[PDB]
């Protein structure tokens, strides 16, 4: 019933933010800052859905993501600084499900994550 | 970017209700139930407004409010079912921002705490 989120940010505001929110919301949060630990965390938490910052510290966020999508097919959400069309068009085209400019309005991001964990 | 708010309320259901509208809306939200930790919270936290009750069980709201403007300046708004006019002066005069009386509309106070962390 609980639905599981893994959280990909290493920006410590918005972490705590999102955190809090998907916690209110009645999710089970874990929250990551690296890749390395977003792909342990993707074996090991077996999560429902990723929200997945492409300014990683440690690798490319869409490297990252063409990786996961070789190995699984659980939704991700791309949150991400990055505005430019050719990184929403990129990372849609490597499997992406969505793609969120930040700034964000978090009423806009609760419902296409609800939308993604209820296909 | 991100605005923190902290809410001070004993009631356990108005603090749920309080902590997910402002989360949804995209504040970073702290909750006490007591004054003390009111202002450990205060002092550590930092946040960019405060919503007070003045029924809260370990202190008058409005004792605390006077202190806390002694040493501070943040914006304070008043929530309580306290609804005669002169416990509202009172509010105001030592330093609320605003006061709200219960039961209020959600939009009233999100309008509310939208004009003092953003005072154009
Ligand atoms: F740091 Be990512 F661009 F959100
Ligand atoms: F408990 Be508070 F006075 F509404
Ligand atoms: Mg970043
Ligand atoms: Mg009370």
């Amino acid at each position: 019933m609980i639905r599981k989120i893994l959280i990909v940010e290493d920006e410590p505001q918005i972490k705590k933010l999102l955190e809090k929110t998907f916690l209110v919301l009645g999710y089970d949060v874990e929250i990551v800052a690296t890749a390395g630990n977003a792909t342990k965390l993707l074996g090991e938490y077996q999560p429902d859905v990723v929200i997945l910052d492409l300014g990683l510290p440690d690798q490319d966020g869409q490297e990252w993501l063409k990786s996961a999508r070789s190995h699984s097919e659980i939704p991700i959400i791309v949150v991400s600084a990055r505005n430019d069309t050719e990184e929403v068009v990129k990372a849609l085209d490597n499997g992406a499900n969505d793609y969120i400019k930040k700034p964000f309005d978090m009423p806009e991001l609760i419902a296409r994550v609800k939308r993604q964990l209820n296909p």
